[PDB]
């Protein structure tokens, strides 16, 4: 039983733009949010939405959705010095993730693998 | 000897199907999917045949056969479990894994494939 | 540790059309051009687009995205018998991808997956 499960989500970047205009502090953990005030604009906006799709997509994975198991706040998408997205939360498997945003759209995937 | 046989990934625009279902559904969803989609009305009937098409055509594309003579839609149900969790029934010896998404305009699919052995 | 990376590319088609209006030549390897030539109108457009985004997500599968490690010529990405797009590229691992394209949009999708 090697992969637990996966997820994956897609989300309209203007309906988090709309939601923006408090929302932040309910997707976006502490450290999430002191990355966050150094964006702007389009930026910002993606930013959040690339969060939120993968947290989203993380909580597909796991099979519950956002709920009592897993919410926003237990999760941190962080970026290396390469770029590539790391999802931390408490779990016992290895999370795979990956995002991507156009100009309209955020898309987010992860796939759960047993440790 | 791969772990993973295969995986597919599909995107459809949720007007396009709205357009085919104005039998459409008859064809790409089974009976049982036919009975839950009864429950439905204007975009959530669209939006769960877009995803059940996708999710579909995702899988197919795992198999890496595309929808054809060895698998088409009647031979694939996708049912939600308890937690709303899309669960993908088909004959096959592997693993399926499934995951589905909606916007207003979007429906995205994936799958992966596993080797049960 | 099976899996080594995913890698995931959503594109706007209508900005891989701008850009094809040099462009291919910095996208695609000799083998796809000369597949490319054979297309035209929104398939062209649609097929170096599933190329870019196949291309972009295997480098985010490899954790480095476009760059010194691994660009866009290193790659290539074949259809088989069936249609199924096969990428290619110098690689110990196993590349599963899979694309789609709807009027708008072309998505595409890796998992790396170690071979041991
Ligand atoms: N000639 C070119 N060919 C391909 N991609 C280009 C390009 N010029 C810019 N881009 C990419 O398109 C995006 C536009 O960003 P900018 O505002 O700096 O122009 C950037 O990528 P990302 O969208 O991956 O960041 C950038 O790398
Ligand atoms: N038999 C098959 N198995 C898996 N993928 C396939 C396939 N035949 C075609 N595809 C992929 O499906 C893509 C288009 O998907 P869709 O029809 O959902 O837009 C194709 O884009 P290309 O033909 O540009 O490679 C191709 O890569
Ligand atoms: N607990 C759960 N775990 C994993 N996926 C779930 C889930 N509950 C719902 N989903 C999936 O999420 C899909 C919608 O995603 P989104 O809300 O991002 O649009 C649902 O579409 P269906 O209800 O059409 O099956 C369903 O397949
Ligand atoms: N304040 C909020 N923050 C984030 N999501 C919200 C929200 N209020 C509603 N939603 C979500 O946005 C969708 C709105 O649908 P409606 O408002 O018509 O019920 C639902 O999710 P899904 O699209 O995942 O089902 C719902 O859970
Ligand atoms: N070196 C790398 N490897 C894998 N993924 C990367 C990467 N650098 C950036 N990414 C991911 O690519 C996303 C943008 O994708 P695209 O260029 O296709 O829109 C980024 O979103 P964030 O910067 O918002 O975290 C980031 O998560
Ligand atoms: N009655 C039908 N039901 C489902 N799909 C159909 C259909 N008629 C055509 N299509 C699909 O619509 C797409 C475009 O149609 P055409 O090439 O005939 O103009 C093709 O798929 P792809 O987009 O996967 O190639 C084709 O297979
Ligand atoms: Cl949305
Ligand atoms: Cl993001
Ligand atoms: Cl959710
Ligand atoms: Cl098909
Ligand atoms: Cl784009
Ligand atoms: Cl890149
Ligand atoms: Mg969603
Ligand atoms: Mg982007
Ligand atoms: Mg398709
Ligand atoms: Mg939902
Ligand atoms: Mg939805
Ligand atoms: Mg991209
Ligand atoms: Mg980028
Ligand atoms: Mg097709
Ligand atoms: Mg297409």
């Amino acid at each position: 039983a090697m992969i637990v499960g996966i997820g994956i989500d897609i989300i309209e970047l203007n309906r988090i733009e709309k939601m923006l205009d408090k929302f932040m502090e309910r997707i976006l953990t502490e450290n999430e949010r002191n990355v966050a005030k150094g964006l702007k604009g389009s930026r910002l906006t993606e930013f959040v939405a690339g969060r939120f799709a993968a947290k989203e997509a993380y909580s597909k994975a796991v099979g519950t959705g956002i709920g009592k198991e897993v919410s926003f706040l237990d999760i941190e998408v962080r970026n290396d010095d390469r770029g590539k997205p790391i999802l931390i939360t408490s779990t016992e498997h290895i999370v795979h993730l990956s995002i991507s945003h156009s100009k309209e759209f955020a898309v987010a995937q992860v796939v759960l693998e047993s440790s």
